[PDB]
């Protein structure tokens, strides 16, 4: 059970826009949430060969972690803000998914998914 690649990132062939909602997700949002006492665990792919967890990748199709969606939003992959707020859900519901409930990972990402959802409130509208 190799590790995938990591997600893609850089797409030339996808259509670009600079737009207030995705600066604030950059700036403010992977920002601070980069930033948290329990970030690095979320801040690169989960290396399952690394943490001998053979079955991650066998769980676990949609992959996705900070350092991965700090890339996409650099890399102008977003149309919408919406397609990174689900970039973020699928980083917490992954872990989760293959963690029983209260085990340390699971309390960290639940402690970062608080502060993403009170940054997420404070999305300012398009403008
Ligand atoms: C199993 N699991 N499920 N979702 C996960 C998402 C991310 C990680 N990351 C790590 O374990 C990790 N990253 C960098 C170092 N470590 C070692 C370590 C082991 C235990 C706790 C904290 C950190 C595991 C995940």
């Amino acid at each position: 059970s190799m590790n995938p690649p990591p997600p893609e990132t850089s797409n030339p062939n996808k259509p670009k826009r600079q737009t207030n909602q995705l600066q604030y997700l950059l700036r403010v949002v992977l920002k601070t949430l980069w930033k948290h006492q329990f970030a690095w665990p979320f801040q690169q792919p989960v290396d399952a060969v690394k943490l001998n967890l053979p079955d991650y990748y066998k769980i676990i199709k949609t992959p996705m972690d900070m350092g991965t969606i700090k890339k996409r939003l650099e890399n102008n992959y977003y149309w919408n803000a919406q397609e990174c707020i689900q970039d973020f859900n699928t980083m917490f519901t992954n872990c989760y998914i293959y963690n029983k409930p209260g085990d340390d990972i699971v309390l960290m990402a639940e402690a970062l998914e608080k502060l993403f959802l009170q940054k997420i409130n404070e999305l300012p509208t398009e403008e």
